[PDB]
């Protein structure tokens, strides 16, 4: 019931629009996170850590869209900078767990010290669609997709980054 | 008039959720390309050549979303199989030119052969929203800020691809 | 799982959403059909006779969004004028099938001859987020709810609607 | 730039959108208020007067989306009732301005009492999409053309609406 050039079309457009809006985030998340010597996957554990305190490695890989491996050196070289923190469960456990530190948290802070949301693009780029809708795009079609795929229990780190953002000290002045 | 907490939202709700696309469209366009020993920012040199026939590595780097560098080294590695060809134009250029070629054509029509929309995540996700719309999602939330962004120039890919794609010879059965 | 507030936020929106556009466009579909003496609900008729040869009062009914007493005396009055027709099916029928003039069908004609997109309001209040989608809105939130509340078999009208516009003669010049 | 037909596409998808997003709206909202031998122009009265405690008859026409003939005279029907009250302004004034009453509110507060959302249908029919969404749906594309019509100052009853249903009293059971 469905077209195999409907899908090429669809899927030549989701690749080049992804493309687009991962290679534009990457320029100003590295350039916001690069004074810090840090990597976006490697930020991405540390708020990962703050929106989930303890974490097995296998779920900050599944959070963090990593795999199991990469997310396994990136959080050891953060031990390994006092930024983070590792802990072992009780009884029988393969996984190794994951903790922020004061030192790492403190990072984050300086970082959201420095957040200008105008030199990042796509706000700027938003903004158009913010003034006709009265407010930021919701872009609930992506949005759909990707549930459809990660899972919910994916989705559940933009609930918690929502609230925890919501009950949050000192972003700027006020 | 506007928060710094509603900007940071939006912010990691779209940094989140363009990760997850890049990621799960690398794994599905790397598997389906592989097989001719290619990554996707040569294919989509390749893809480029066939929809703009005769382009600067310059415009290759726009609608590649590529730096002007690394869109020769792959180029360069392109012409060196012979799946592509490179012209200098006459008067006084700098810029260096780029072709297809029959064997690079070809290469794109045997990878046509085998596309299984099935085996493509994003597609089977957005099956659920193409049932209740009747048709495939069209994101125009996305496409808008991605024009706000790169470009009129840079959209004029998606009508080159559509137009191209619908004039198509043997995609598969049919 | 769901609060009484935002069901009530809901109705609320969409209730003086829906009414705003209803009232809009009765005004200037009004203004188009009275210099022939019709009501929308008559013009409904004559266009579903067109996109439908052969349909039950019943059927123009659900089509039309009218009740069947309603569309019954709508019908009757316009075979009284000599644009449309009234028929009867064999064996054993109780209902009443309708068809269209030649009169009839000139008339939609010369109304045809004389739209003006520009002085129907949507079209021009439309023109805004065609402009930054390159398409006139889909509105696909608003046609999922009265699919799935009307039914598919009242959503066709759509597709017979386009189809039949598609293949038409001298809307205007060229 | 534009083609006739895509407009008169356009033009018959919303005409026939929009009736029947109203005519079923209309007969949820009627068996709502019907209980209290009122109208939906009368009731929206009503409602304007809460959310808008002192306003013109002309405002109230703007924002009922009524002429200004008719909300007088549905408001004067409300007075002869004692739901409404009206008063006229000092200096020199040709408006004539109204209030709501104690009779009025309650009665109000008696039909929140009765608030249903199960038997409005478009309830049931958005909540499929608000499963996928997580939220009703928002439906932004209609929103915007609605203020690119009727003005931003209309657009105003929905924010005013929204803020005093949040700070609302005993809508149901908790």
């Amino acid at each position: 019931h469905y077209s195999i050039k409907e899908a090429m079309l669809f899927s030549q457009r989701i690749a080049q629009l992804s493309k687009a809006l991962w290679k534009s985030i990457e320029k100003d998340w590295q350039r916001w996170i690069k004074p810090f010597d840090l990597n976006i996957n490697e930020h991405h554990i540390l708020w990962i850590a703050y929106h989930f305190k303890g974490a097995s490695i296998s779920e900050i890989a599944k959070f963090g869209v990593m795999h199991v491996s990469t997310a396994f050196n990136f959080s050891k070289k953060l031990e390994e900078k006092g930024l983070l923190s590792f802990s072992k469960k009780q009884d029988d456990k393969r996984n190794t767990y994951i903790e922020l530190t004061e030192k790492g948290e403190e990072v984050l802070m300086k970082l959201m010290e420095t957040y200008d949301p105008t030199k990042n693009a796509v706000f700027n780029g938003a903004l158009p669609l913010r003034e006709l809708y009265g407010k930021f795009p919701e872009i609930l079609e992506m949005m759909c997709i990707v549930r459809n795929i990660y899972g919910d229990d994916f989705m559940e780190i933009f609930e918690r980054a929502f609230e925890n953002i919501k009950e949050d000290f000192i972003e700027q002045d006020g």
